[PDB]
C-alpha cells in the first residue's frame, strides 16, 4: 500500500507556507515538486564527483561518463525500450518534438503530404509540426472532440489517407485528463504506412509505460514532471528510425570527423544527436527521480491518485455553479470553471488561501476556443496530495461563490 | 588580494582524493568546479521555492518567475549588455551558436555568400556554420593560423569581400588560451557590413567582458565553465538584430496566439527564442555563480591566474622534451605533449597521480591538424589552482619521461 504521510516527508517543499498560510500545491500538471533524494543526489554529484563527461581520460570524468549512460540505461528501462541506444538526453518534451520535426520531419514530409495532431494537444505538439508543415509545403489535419474531452475518433477515416506521413498525439491531456487509446490508433496509422510520436509528458508519472507495447516510433516526456529536475527529458525513437535521422544540432561529442576541408562526419545515434555539454547535473537527478518513482511503485501511485481523483470528483459536486472539463475517468488534472467567474480570479482566491492552481489556457489555446471559453482552472491531483487539500480546495471554491455571486 | 586558500574552501570537489591520492584538478576548461555556495543556492530553490514559471499567478510561481528574470538582468549586466532583453537563455554555447545559425544564418545567408571562420575555433564554433553553409550554398572561409597559434591576420584582406555575411570567431582558444584582437576584428568586419559571433566561453571566466565596448552582434558563453551548473548558458544579441531574427524551437511561452484554422503568432524577442519550461534550476545555479565570480572580482581572479601561469611557464621549462603549443600571453590553460609520448598515456600516468588534464583533439580537430598532432595535453590554471599542484604536474611530467624515455 501507499503512505502519502511518508512520501510527503521526502518533499521539503510541501512544508512551505503561501501568504500566510499553509501551501497546497496543486499544480504539479505545470511542473511537479521534487524529493530531497532527487535534489540531494544532484547536490552530491556537483559535491564530489563532478567533471566534464565522455571527453577525457581522468577518474571523475570516466566515473560522471558512467552515471551519465547508467541513467540513459535506468530511463530505457523505466518506459520499456528494447536498448538504451533508442533514447536521446533532450531538454524536455518541447525541445524532443523539435528535434523530431526538424531531423525526421524534414527528411520524410514532402510537399501535399499531411500530419495529424489533435485538437487537445498541447503547444509543444502543435506548433513544431506547424512550421515544419510550413517548411515543406504539407497540411496540418487535426483529430476534433467531443463535449466530454475525448477524441472524435470517428473521424480518422477522413483524416488518414496513403499521402498520411505523421500522427503526432498526446497520452494524457494536460488540460483534461484525457487518456488517448494509444494502442489502437497506432496500429491505424501503422496501416498507412505512418509514424506516431506520443507526447506522454502527461503519463509517465501517473501508471507504468512501455513502448514496446504501444509500438509508437517516438516518445517524449520531461523530467520536471516526474518528480526531477528542470532542464532534461528523454526522446525515445525506434533503433531503426534513430539510426536513418540526420543530426540536429552540430558541435563537440556529435562529430566522428571535424576537417575544414575534406567536410564532417557524424557519430552513430544516440550520441548523434546530443550536441555540446550535456546537462549532467540534470541526468543524474533524472536517475534519482526515476529510482524515486520506481521505488513507490508506479501501480501504487495510480491507485492513491485514483482514490483522491473520485474522491475530489464526489466531493466538487457540493460546489454550486462549478463547470468541469473533460471527461468522468480523468488522470491528474480537474478542468473547471466557478460560475461566470473568470479563472484568474477564482486562482487568484485560492492563491490567498495558500492553495496553487493553475489559471489560463495551459498552453492549449485551441483546446480554450473548442469549449468557447478563453480560460479555465486547472488543479493538480498528485501522488503526494491529500484528502485534507480536496477539502480546502472545495471550501475554497464555495467561499468564492458566496463571496463573489 | 586574492586568497586561493579561502576560494578552495568553497569547492568541496577540490578535498576529493583519485586513486588513493588527493586531486589535482587541472581540467577547469572543459568544464569547471561549483562552489557550494552555486550548488546550494539550486538547492536551496528546489527544496523551498520551486514552481512553474512564467504561466500561472500564484505565489511561489510568481516568485520563481522573478527570480528568473532577475537572474537574465544580473547576466546582462556581467557582460555589460545594454539590456537584459538581448540576452536569450540556452542549454549552452552549442545551442546558442545553433540557435544563431538556424534563426539569423537560414534568413540572412544566400547561396553565394560566405561566412568567415577560423581554424583554431572548437567544433561547437564550426559544425553550425558548415551545415548552413551546406542548407544555403555558402562557402565556409577559414582564418589561417601561424605556429605561436595567433591567427595569420594578414589574410583578412583575401577572406573579407562584399558577400561575408558574417564573421564567427572565437574570444580564447579552448586549446592554446590565445586572446584573439576582437575588437580590431569587429571593426573591419563590420566595415563590410558583417556581423560577428563571437565564441566566449573560454573567456567570461578570466577578465571582465564588455560587448557594447567590443560592439559584437552575437556573444554566447556557458554556465558550467563560469563555475556553475550543466544545461544553461547564455546567448547575447544586439536588440535591433534579435528583434528581426524569427523563432528556432516551437512551443509554448514563445506564442502570442496558437490557432489551427488562422496560424499562430510569436511573442517579443527574448521570450520567443526559449520553447517550453526553462531549466530553472540552472539558471538560480548561473544567477548565483555570477554572484560569486563577481564577489572574488574578475581583476582579482585575471591577476591571481596571470601569476599563476607565469609560474607554470616558468618551471616547466625544466621538463625534458616538453612541446608547449599556443602564445607566450596564453589565458587559462597550457597545450602540450611529452617527447613522442602519446598524450592518452601521459593524461592516464598524469591521472594516476591524482592529476586531472584534459587529452584529444579538445573538440577542435582542424587546430590539431594544423600542428600535425592527433592529441594534445591540456591542463588548465584556474582561480582555484595551486603553485602546489602546478610543481605536482612538473614533477609527474619528469617522472613520466624517465620512466618512459
Ligand atoms: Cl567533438
Ligand atoms: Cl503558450
Amino acid at each position: 500500500i501507499f503512505s502519502v504521510d511518508k512520501v510527503r516527508a521526502d518533499f521539503p517543499v510541501l512544508s512551505r507556507e503561501v501568504n500566510g498560510l499553509p501551501l497546497a500545491y496543486l499544480d504539479s500538471a505545470a511542473s511537479a515538486q521534487k524529493p530531497s533524494q532527487v535534489i540531494d543526489a544532484e547536490a552530491e554529484f556537483y559535491r564530489h564527483g563532478y567533471a566534464a563527461v565522455h571527453r577525457g581520460i581522468h577518474t571523475l570524468s570516466a566515473q560522471a561518463t558512467e552515471k551519465m549512460e547508467n541513467v540513459r540505461k535506468r530511463a530505457s528501462l523505466f518506459i520499456n525500450a528494447r536498448s538504451a541506444e533508442e533514447l536521446v538526453f533532450v531538454r524536455g518534451t518541447t525541445e524532443g518534438i523539435n528535434l523530431v520535426a526538424n531531423s525526421w520531419g524534414n527528411s520524410n514530409v514532402r510537399a501535399g503530404d499531411n500530419i495529424i495532431i489533435s485538437q487537445m494537444e498541447h503547444h509543444a505538439n502543435i506548433v513544431p509540426w506547424q512550421m515544419l508543415c510550413a517548411r515543406v509545403g504539407a497540411e496540418l489535419r487535426v483529430i476534433p472532440l467531443n463535449p466530454d474531452g475525448t477524441l472524435q475518433l470517428e473521424t480518422l477515416p477522413t483524416l488518414f489517407d496513403e499521402k498520411t506521413r505523421l500522427l503526432a498525439i498526446t497520452h494524457v491531456s494536460n488540460v483534461l485528463g484525457t487518456e488517448n487509446p494509444l494502442a489502437e490508433m497506432i496500429t491505424l496509422a501503422h496501416q498507412h504506412g505512418a509514424k506516431v510520436l506520443v507526447d506522454g509528458a502527461q503519463a509517465v508519472m501517473h501508471h507504468p509505460v512501455d513502448v514496446q507495447a504501444l509500438d509508437c516510433d517516438f516518445y517524449v516526456f520531461s523530467g520536471h514532471k516526474l518528480y526531477g529536475p528542470t532542464g532534461i527529458g528523454i526522446l525515445y525513437v525506434k533503433e531503426a528510425l534513430l539510426q536513418e535521422m540526420p543530426p540536429w544540432e552540430g558541435g563537440g561529442s556529435m562529430i566522428a570527423t571535424v576537417s575544414l576541408s575534406e567536410g564532417t562526419t557524424w557519430t552513430k545515434a544516440p550520441w548523434r544527436f546530443e550536441a555540446g555539454t550535456p546537462n549532467t547535473g540534470g541526468i543524474i537527478g533524472l536517475g534519482a527521480a526515476l529510482e524515486y518513482v520506481s521505488a513507490l511503485g508506479l501501480n501504487n501511485i495510480a491507485e492513491y491518485e485514483q482514490n483522491l481523483m473520485h474522491y475530489a470528483l464526489s466531493q466538487l459536486e457540493s460546489v454550486p455553479d462549478l463547470t468541469l472539463y473533460g471527461p468522468q475517468n480523468r488522470l491528474g488534472v480537474i478542468a473547471f470553471n466557478l460560475g461566470k467567474h473568470h479563472a484568474y480570479d477564482v486562482g487568484s482566491f485560492l492563491d490567498n488561501y495558500g492553495i496553487a492552481v493553475a489559471t489560463g489556457h495551459h498552453c492549449a489555446m485551441p483546446l480554450m476556443a473548442y469549449y468557447n471559453v478563453p480560460a479555465m482552472c486547472r488543479a493538480s491531483l498528485a501522488m503526494y496530495n491529500t484528502h485534507e487539500e480536496v477539502d480546502r480546495l472545495v471550501t475554497g471554491l464555495q467561499r468564492i461563490h458566496r463571496l463573489l455571486g
